[PDB]
């Protein structure tokens, strides 16, 4: 079916638990056995979720290549996302490690560090320009450069050192401020033009390393934001756009990380935030402008 009148249709029907049911029914199940190693019990945030081998990242370092992260490669789309957990306080020069190693220019943050009055990730990234952080584990130094604090979204300009060789790169720090303690947004509109800001970057092109994306577990509003973009993505490559399914594309998305979309109303969002998407692109230039407004992100 379509996807905006099979969105009324579960809607009138009441039935979005008993389809998000039917794609963790149907979702890949594959091997996690080095994220369930002894040696890395405080690698993972949570028991339950964890990579799967064959697309986890691996570090470039013969001790211990573990981090709790995965390659989502979409073949048609041509789009590359690494998704991954919230650092803890014994991974954050792992983090930045990947950065590195995987060449990747931006990083896409979609919690707070603290929310519910507990703590959801490390503070991972210097909150003012003359307080640099160096990982002495890793052997890299970072320094903010910039920051732009929006209604919706901060962005920040930091500068990533490789301390062994000198060499220095920039990277575009994308945090989205503003999802929910409980539920998800009514609109998705702020979503969306926190979207269209990562591609206007460059963040998500083919002549940079991909993506990183992450919430607390790196599955929920991570999966959210690639599902979305993916599926806008191939509505405009194609001939006939009422043709992408979204159930199917999440499907393939599982194929390379556990539990993409972690609720009904997770997967409600993101249809709704593709069908207003593809109405935006479009043809309609001027949608964007409307979300950005609809959005208020000044102040
Ligand atoms: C590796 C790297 C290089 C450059 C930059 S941007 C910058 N750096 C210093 C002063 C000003 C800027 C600016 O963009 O205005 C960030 C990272
Ligand atoms: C064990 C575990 C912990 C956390 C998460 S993320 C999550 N969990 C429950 C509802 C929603 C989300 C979300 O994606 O926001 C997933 C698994």
């Amino acid at each position: 079916m379509e996807m905006e009148k099979e969105f009324e249709q579960i809607d009138k029907s009441g039935s979005w638990a008993a389809i998000y049911q039917d794609i963790r029914h149907e979702a890949s199940d594959f091997p996690s056995r080095v994220a369930k190693l002894p040696k890395n019990k405080n690698r993972n945030r949570y028991r339950d979720v964890s990579p799967f081998d064959h697309s986890r990242i691996k570090l470039h370092q013969e001790d211990n290549d573990y981090i709790n992260a995965s390659l989502i490669k979409m073949e048609e789309a041509q789009r590359s996302y690494i998704l991954t957990q919230g650092p803890l306080p014994n991974t954050v020069g792992h983090f930045w490690e990947m950065v590195w190693e995987q060449k990747s220019r931006g990083v896409v943050m979609l919690n707070r560090v603290m929310e519910k009055g507990s703590l959801k990730c490390a503070q991972y990234w210097p909150q003012k320009e003359e307080k640099e952080m160096i990982f002495e584990d890793t052997n890299l130094k970072l320094t903010l450069i910039s920051e732009d604090i929006k209604s919706y979204y901060t962005v920040r300009q930091l500068e990533l050192e490789n301390l062994t060789t000198q060499e220095t790169r920039e990277i575009l720090h994308f945090h989205y401020t503003t999802w929910p303690d409980f539920g998800v947004p009514e609109s998705p509109a702020s979503f969306l033009n926190f979207l269209f800001k990562v591609r206007e970057s460059g963040s998500l092109s083919p002549e940079h390393g991909p993506v990183v994306v992450h919430c607390s577990a790196g599955i929920g509003r991570s999966g959210t934001f690639c599902l979305a973009d993916t599926c806008l993505l191939l509505m405009d490559k194609r001939k006939d756009p009422s043709s992408v399914d979204i159930k199917k594309v999440l499907l393939e998305m599982r194929k390379f990380r556990m539990g993409l979309i972690q609720t009904a109303d997770q997967l409600r969002f993101s249809y709704l935030a593709v069908i207003e998407g593809a109405k935006f692109i479009m043809g309609d230039s001027s949608v964007q402008d409307q979300w950005k407004e609809l959005s208020h992100e000044d102040l």
